[PDB]
């Protein structure tokens, strides 16, 4: 049958040559995991404007440019709506990260990426992001821990 409907999300990784900024989600879905900054795209909002807005809301940072690096679709058993996540990266930041209601920020060295406390899917696509390779992925989850199926491919255009 038809693919489920999807809600549009952004995810921003602040990735510098030696380190990445991650936020620990303090409450709600995925609480206790480190990850990038993002959220739902709003009505009438361009995807990149939503990415910038969510980065500022969750981390306090504003940035010059955002680069498209991949797309990941998430599906959860028992929920018919998919998450269509557009992933971006930025290197040049202005300002200092601030703890928000949603996120507590810490920098991680790129030989200390905290996979054990990140979403399981990150082990598959985060290495591609570090290699500056664009990707499309899909992950079906049972709950927050178990992957039942996934696809992943390198692309030349997000
Ligand atoms: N990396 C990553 N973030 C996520 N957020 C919500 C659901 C699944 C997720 N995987």
């Amino acid at each position: 049958g038809a693919m489920g409907a999807s809600r549009l999300y952004t995810l921003v990784l602040v990735l510098q040559p030696q380190r990445v900024l991650l936020g620990m989600k303090k409450r709600g879905f995925g609480a206790g995991r480190w990850g990038g900054f993002g959220g739902k795209v709003q009505e009438g909002e361009t995807i990149e404007d939503g990415a910038r807005r969510e980065l500022q809301e969750e981390s306090g940072l504003t940035v010059d440019a955002l680069h498209k690096v991949g797309q990941i679709v998430f599906e959860f058993v028992g929920e018919p709506e998919l998450m269509d996540v557009h992933v971006f990266c930025t290197d040049s930041i202005q300002g200092t990260p601030v703890e928000s209601d949603e996120m507590r920020p810490c920098w991680f060295q790129l030989d200390q990426i905290p996979f054990k406390d990140m979403w399981p899917d990150d082990s598959y696509w985060f290495p591609l992001l570090l290699q500056k390779k664009k990707f499309h992925g899909y992950f079906k989850f049972q709950g927050q821990d178990t992957i039942l199926d996934y696809t992943l491919r390198e692309v030349d255009t997000v």
